[PDB]
Parts: structure tokens; C-alpha cells; sequence
């Protein structure tokens, strides 16, 4: 989830997260 990788900054600090997150 691209939006929710970019509401969470904790989220989108980690790649990992964003990769987890679609």
C-alpha cells in the first residue's frame, strides 16, 4: 500500500516496510 507507506513515517523510514506494504 504505497498510501500507507507514505502516512506512516516509521513505516516509510524502513524499505523494509515499504516492500511489506503493498
Amino acid at each position: 500500500n504505497p498510501e500507507d507507506c507514505r502516512q506512516d513515517p516509521e513505516a516509510n523510514k524502513s524499505p523494509e516496510e515499504c516492500k511489506k506494504l503493498k
